[PDB]
């Protein structure tokens, strides 16, 4: 599913993400924009053989099982394919675990390089939230 900007903002809000660990909704929508272009089915292979999945490009190295990342963990206790559903519940609940682990949203490279310190409220501007 390719979300619209405000559509995704409202879904993330419904699921607990706005202001989660202090990160305003615009930070999450910006991160999704640059990680996946709002496509729940986005995958990208990393040089080390792990793979990033879903709207927030969650990495099989630590967070989900795909059966093909030797030595990896599955800290969200999910198959990585659950991170590709049109329903964002599994991605949101795993992202809540990621953003609590110490480094906040710096876990998302696209957020640090393209959202951090910018006007992230622009990503929810005009949305009927
Ligand atoms: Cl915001
Ligand atoms: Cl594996
Ligand atoms: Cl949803
Ligand atoms: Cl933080
Ligand atoms: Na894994």
């Amino acid at each position: 599913k390719v979300f619209g900007r405000c559509e995704l903002a409202a879904a993330m809000k419904r699921h607990g993400l706005d202001n989660y660990r202090g990160y305003s909704l615009g930070n999450w929508v910006c991160a999704a924009k640059f990680e996946s272009n709002f496509n729940t089915q986005a995958t990208n292979r990393n040089t080390d053989g792990s793979t990033d999945y879903g709207i927030l490009q969650i990495n099989s190295r630590w967070w989900c099982n795909d059966g093909r990342t030797p030595g990896s963990r599955n800290l969200c206790n999910i198959p990585c394919s659950a991170l590709l559903s049109s329903d964002i519940t599994a991605s949101v609940n795993c992202a809540k675990k990621i953003v609590s682990d110490g480094n906040g949203m710096n876990a998302w490279v696209a957020w640090r390089n393209r959202c951090k310190g910018t006007d992230v409220q622009a990503w929810i501007r005009g949305c009927r939230l």
